[PDB]
């Protein structure tokens, strides 16, 4: 059912995430970690403390998709483990140094052309696939848009309901 996925996005804040290619967000699905650019890595920590839930919906560049959803469950920490990300041409390995733990409620994918008719009013009301990294998503179009995502019955929400 969509319940308890209802439950956990109540009230909650949303973020695109983008990355630049597939091995990260690979990565990130089987060891629920991310990091993200200096910036946003800062308004995460801030919305994490602010709100019950915060929400990453990730996007692979040039995908034409988003690949799933997941809940912060830490701010960004330091030392824990470096974390074997493929960095874009250019980009350094301290600039993805803050690692957030999450817990992914869907990791399956979602086309862009189902999500044609939600727009961001945070983004100039572009269609939600527009965006930066980091965009903050209004609560309304965020949560229609992660209950556009095929059901994950391999997740649990039980145990994400908890750490709320
Ligand atoms: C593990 N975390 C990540 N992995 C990958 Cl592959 N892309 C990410 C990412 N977080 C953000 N992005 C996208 C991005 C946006 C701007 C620049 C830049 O200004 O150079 C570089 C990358």
């Amino acid at each position: 059912g969509t319940s308890k996925l209802k439950y956990v996005l109540q009230d909650a804040r949303f973020f695109l995430i983008k990355s630049n290619n597939h091995e990260n967000v690979s990565l990130a699905k089987a060891k629920g970690v991310w990091s993200t650019l200096p910036v946003n890595e800062k308004k995460l920590n801030l919305a994490f403390r602010s709100a019950r839930s915060v929400i990453l919906i990730f996007s692979v560049r040039e995908s034409g998709k988003f690949q799933g959803f997941a809940r912060l469950s830490s701010e960004s920490h330091h030392g824990g483990s470096p974390i074997h990300w493929v960095l874009p041409a250019g980009m350094s390995a301290k600039m993805l140094g803050g690692v957030f733990k999450i817990d992914w409620i869907c990791r399956r994918e979602l086309p862009f052309t189902k999500s044609a008719h939600l727009t961001n009013p945070w983004n100039e009301h572009k269609p939600v696939k527009i965006g930066r990294d980091g965009q903050e998503i209004e609560l309304e179009c965020g949560t229609q848009l992660c209950l556009l995502f095929p059901p994950d019955e391999s997740i649990d929400l039980y145990q994400v309901i908890h750490k709320m």
